[PDB]
């Protein structure tokens, strides 16, 4: 119960890591700005918006549908 439930909650740690991926984003958007801000050489040019995040939220959240679908497929594997 520790090769499937904890990869499961391994895959719930990945879930953790993609709530640590979730938390990642923050970690790239709250962490990224927290008094002053700094100037650093970039080679690419970001995109940041609206349309991009809650979208690619709203796509995975769409993906959890899906994922949490699988993961209540998943869940729906756990038992049987």
């Amino acid at each position: 119960m520790q090769a499937l439930e904890k990869e499961l909650a391994q895959n719930e740690w990945e879930l953790q890591a993609l709530e640590k991926e979730l938390a990642q984003l923050e970690k790239e958007l709250q962490a990224w700005n927290c008094i002053c801000d700094i100037e650093n050489c970039s080679n690419m040019a970001p995109l940041y918006s609206d349309q991009a995040l809650k979208k690619k939220l709203a796509q995975l959240k769409w993906k959890l549908q899906a994922l949490k679908k699988k993961n209540a497929q998943l869940k729906k594997k756990l038992q049987a």
